[PDB]
């Protein structure tokens, strides 16, 4: 079975631009490879949403919008989930060699969804009008590239020439140079400015056993970047020190989790050690942003930029529940470990945040929550979170739980 | 002979430059069969450290004293300011000798501020790459209207690791591709619209075509203007039909697709065949109502679509739009002919239509001639038509197969 790459656009409207790429593509993968012995296939797709059917394209292989359709504003969300998984299907036949799609506003929507599906590492890529403004949307977490076209999809001219000749060529040589080719174990950390004490010490602990090490700012794409990873297949343990995440989930911060934290790693039944970490705040900022159903609690101006504000005692209440659901569904070793005098920086004897009837509530609270569950252990400890003492139990619990 | 560098601060990312420019190297060279000649890869430093780096591998290598030497507060800011500016000086000298085939980087948030700004003044096409920390947010400001790459990286730069290898290797395999297959290896005029006046650019669109012109359309969105100017100051487009002109309406009044106070400078000096008219200036962008300035709640206010709402421009406000155009057009070096439209300069402005108002069409071009009658180069002719009259189209086209070789 040989090599196969995708050219994926709206065909009945850029049957032109598309059939110019998917010829510079074809070519430059013939130019560029060496090793070979495979050509790669080139195979034009269809995803218009239109009654129109254009049901060929030049001499490529070709798949009209009805063959990725038939896969299982709302017209974009139906033929991306269509291409998505047809996608999920090509890869596992076992080689999908890349993706590759011109599109405008609409379109990249679309593509960008259906790509960010596939394994990092595949390439991705999108000759888009809209790269050259905001991308979060479209990118993520995700290895995707967007080519900007400069000038508007239509027709090939002058500019879209060489915009599409280039993109063509970037995309044939990543695909050719990743036919023509880890060593250790990575755990991943997540941390926050108020918890690096405990993530420094065990990075550093961690590096002299012998792992290595992927910190993770815990901003909600940074849990979800970790956890897109290991499902990928790159992180092979974690120790989730910080949490809050959750606490802007459960609340409403801007920096939250949404509700599959957790399901990634337990899926993939890797060593999972956990913790509080910075369980004691919710982000926003600045303070007028803040919604007025809170201009009455305990914040902490950071910066004009981000403003926090303290868990209450009910909120880790929740928090508590949140984390014990997904614990308690464990298809293998797992260990929480909390620290009982405070859970951040600020959460600390003497400081802004301080309260030990907080993270005493959302100590026992798991304690119980947690009490029948046989694979997660639980540790509570007479400690501060930032205390090295602490970070020593982190990685110990790890090391107990890891091969 | 043909040569790529790659760029980055060797003092805190060393690794990860060495291997980039390594896989860089590999993919060039495998990529290149078949072929002959054979691309350096120049490793650079742009640290702004005292920490000096003198080499990296086997690589001609330059550090940052010599980028810094051909250059022509809050200290980081200014310094990075300046590696940038520095790095443009130093790439603008490489690729005179014509030999520049491209260049690829690595930053983070500063990094890509500092290679961004001196990657796209490089003439589109040239390979321009950046691995990115932060390629997945808001990027204009980096890419502005140029061809610039920017992957992300996925995680930080922040030594070799599995990630970080894969990462560096598809950037470095993608940029190689773009610069073997380029070195492997009509007269274009655009025109700016509007959804008001597509009557008018698609017939002009149509009829430059028949004369054999290929044609570029950009939406007169502020960006769009500026999109086409800087790709006729790179050669691709070597005369303007610049029917809608609107942008200079928002800019006096201040709106949501405001040209610059550069507007126009770029075709004047490439000195090219600039046919020009008043396509849409009585209206200026905003959406939605509820964030229009509150100083004119009164003005009349067409909604678009709820996110995107139009306001009728006032007669004293086409006054101003003339002089800044005029005072622009004045500078002319050379063949330019304005067309103005008698009757109307939108769907909008048409006998029936919402915008209707032919004072602030007969003031706009009574001091548009006014202020023109002297320029010699200038010729404001003042047509019995509306802007979307197809006679009118006809009118553009002659008046630019006239000026044109």
């Amino acid at each position: 079975n040989s090599p196969r790459v995708f050219c994926i656009g709206t065909a009945d409207t850029k049957f032109d631009e598309l059939r110019f790429l998917s010829e510079h593509v074809r070519s430059s993968l013939n130019s560029f490879s060496n090793k070979s012995s495979f050509k790669v296939g080139v195979t034009v797709v269809d995803v218009s949403t239109s009654w129109k059917e254009t049901n060929s394209c030049a001499d490529f292989d070709f798949v009209p919008s009805k063959d990725v359709l038939s896969c299982h504003g709302l017209a974009i969300a139906i033929m991306s989930k269509a291409l998505e998984t047809f996608l999920s299907i090509a890869n596992d036949e076992q080689n999908l060699a890349g993706v590759i799609g011109l599109g405008g506003s609409g379109g990249t929507s679309l593509l960008s969804s259906a790509f960010r599906s596939l394994p990092i590492g595949i390439p991705k890529v999108i000759i888009s009008t809209v790269a050259s403004g905001q991308t979060e949307s479209y990118i993520g977490t995700s290895d995707l590239v967007l080519f900007p076209s400069v000038v508007d999809i239509c027709g090939i001219n002058n500019v879209s020439k060489v915009v599409l000749s280039n993109a063509g060529a970037a995309f044939a040589g990543m695909v050719i140079g990743r036919l023509e080719s880890n060593g250790k174990f990575t755990v991943g950390v997540t941390m926050f400015g108020v918890t690096t004490p405990c993530v420094n010490a065990v990075k550093e602990r961690l590096v002299k056993e012998g792992y290595e090490t992927l910190v993770f700012h815990a901003t909600g794409v940074g849990g979800r970047a970790m956890e897109d990873l290991v499902r990928g297949g790159f992180i092979q343990g974690v120790l989730d020190i910080t949490t809050t995440e959750v606490a802007d989930y459960v609340v409403g911060g801007v920096m939250a989790c949404d509700s599959s934290r957790f399901d990634a790693i337990l899926e993939k039944k890797i060593p999972l050690v956990l913790s509080v970490g910075a369980l004691d705040m919710v982000n926003f900022g600045p303070k007028t942003t803040i919604p007025p159903e809170f201009q009455q609690r305990k914040i902490h101006e950071h910066n004009e930029q981000v403003s926090l504000m303290r868990t209450t005692v009910g909120e880790n209440k929740k928090f508590a529940a949140f984390i014990a659901e997904k614990l308690n569904k464990a298809s293998s070793s797992v260990c929480v470990c909390l620290p009982e005098k405070g859970v951040s920086a600020l959460d600390a004897p003497g400081k802004d945040f301080y309260d030990p009837e907080a993270t005493s509530c959302l100590t026992r609270e798991l304690q119980m929550l947690l009490e029948n569950n046989e694979r997660c252990q639980v540790k509570v400890l007479p400690y501060h979170i930032n205390d090295a003492e602490f970070a020593n139990a982190l990685v110990d619990s790890f090391l107990e739980i890891s091969p």
